[PDB]
């Protein structure tokens, strides 16, 4: 029998049928079943199990594969494991969907996004996972996406959360957002952000809008200007409250639909391909305009400039 934490670097261990998996390593898993109440069974030797990082070179694995130290990570990531696994991946539209389970709307939505948005994660765990994904096989991703935001099955979950939180965990440090407020009273001031802070934006949807300026409170009393600068990074993301919302073809990569409230709601992926996709999981309906409650619109980006001199 052999044991590990990354499913990377193996480790080999004993076979004893008297002690149950939890008294001689510790929590164990097979293939995300919780197998710590169950002794070790004849036709398991030579399958690879999990445990959590209990021995110090598990710890320095654990840290290296996932990034994370919180201890719990791998329990998590095994619970949610062992119903990801059960989902229905189907292809849909050319990128990998879910069909419907367990309140999955808005882990399906990020899923769409993340395979329509160039990103490139740091810890090895994701990497791999986002590539088993792109290509069908997302149970994986889906748990370590679960994990990561300490989010459960059937927990409700936005995609902007989902989206943020994974942001951390990506290589955007070569992001730059450079805005300009420009107060009547107050004057101009202008800022600089970096990283995942220079990729999400949150009041307005529209991007041309916000390199046009956009109304914000000011201190003063009075209301202040704030216009796009300059943007550098592969993509941005504009987040809203729901509204009812024109998705025009050619003018968005993606973007999520939600309807429901802070309780109870579900999650739709528009696309902007050749016409407009939505993508309800498993189910697929094409048009050539939408209109909906939009709370999320992803948009590429190379570098801009703004003609505002
Ligand atoms: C009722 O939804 N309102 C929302 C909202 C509010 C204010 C916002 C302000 C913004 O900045 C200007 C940007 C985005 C905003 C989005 C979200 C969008 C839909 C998904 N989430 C989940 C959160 C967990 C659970 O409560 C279920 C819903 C709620
Ligand atoms: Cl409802
Ligand atoms: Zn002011
Ligand atoms: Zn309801």
């Amino acid at each position: 029998v052999f044991t590990t934490v990354d499913n990377i670097n193996l480790h080999t261990q004993v076979v004893d049928m008297s002690m149950t998996y939890g008294q001689q390593f510790g929590p164990t898993y097979l293939d995300g079943a919780d197998v710590t109440k169950i002794k070790p069974h004849n036709s398991h030797e030579g399958k690879t199990f999990y445990v959590l990082p209990n021995d110090d070179t598990l710890r320095v694995e654990a840290f290296e594969y996932y990034h994370t130290t919180d201890p719990s990570f791998l329990g998590r990531y095994m619970s949610a494991l062992n119903h990801t696994k059960k989902w229905k991946y189907p292809q849909v539209n050319g990128l990998t969907s879910i069909k419907w389970a367990d309140n999955n709307s808005y882990l399906a939505t990020a899923l769409l996004t993340l395979q329509q948005i160039e990103l490139k994660f740091n810890p090895p765990a994701l990497q791999d996972a986002y590539y088993r994904a792109r290509a069908g096989e997302a149970a994986n991703f889906c748990a370590l996406i679960l994990a990561y935001c300490n989010k459960t099955v059937g927990e409700l979950g936005d995609v902007r959360e989902t989206m943020s939180y994974l942001f951390q965990h990506a290589n955007l440090d070569s992001c730059k957002r450079v805005l300009n407020v420009v107060c009547k009273t107050c004057g101009q001031q202008q800022t600089t952000l970096k990283g995942v802070e220079a990729v999400m934006y949150m009041g307005t949807l529209s991007y041309e809008q916000f390199k046009k300026g956009v109304q914000i409170p000011c201190t003063c009393g009075k209301q202040a200007t704030k216009y796009l600068v300059q943007q550098e990074s592969p993509f941005v993301m504009m987040s809203a409250p729901p509204a009812q919302y024109e998705l025009k073809h050619g003018t968005f990569t993606c973007a999520s639909e939600y309807t429901g409230n802070y309780q109870c709601g579900h999650y739709k992926h528009i696309t902007s391909k050749e016409t407009l996709y939505c993508i309800d999981g498993a189910l697929l309906t094409k048009s050539s305009e939408y209109k909906g409650p939009i709370t999320d619109v992803f948009y590429k980006e190379n570098s801009y400039t703004t003609t505002i001199k």
